[PDB]
RNA sequence: AUUUUACCAAUUAAGAAGAAUAUUAUAAUAAUGGGUGUCUUAUAUUUUAAAUAAAUAUUUAAAUUCCGUGUAGUAAAUUUAUUA
């Protein structure tokens, strides 16, 4: 698969990536706030 | 004695519940997939993985670089919160 630049989003097309966390405690933007 | 030639002109008041828990945004308190005329059991009713996503970010510098596609907490549970 390699999911090369595929816009897989639930609200966009109803499909989510196979390898990802179903829950995230802090969004990536919150982690960047060093 | 019967006896009126041919052609030439115009859309205007609308009578009636035959108009509404009506359309579209707006509610930051709920949420296990809604299916009524339904209704026995489930060896037959199981979807999960550290990445940009139904979670969406207050600047104009420098700087990698052969059109620089770029800005960092404002508060540490603090009052921008996905509401019916
Ligand atoms: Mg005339
Ligand atoms: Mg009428
Ligand atoms: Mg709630």
């Amino acid at each position: 698969p390699m999911m090369l630049n595929i816009q897989n989003m639930m609200w966009w097309n109803g499909k989510r990536n196979l390898y990802r966390a179903t829950y995230r405690e802090k969004t990536w933007y919150e982690i960047s706030r060093t």
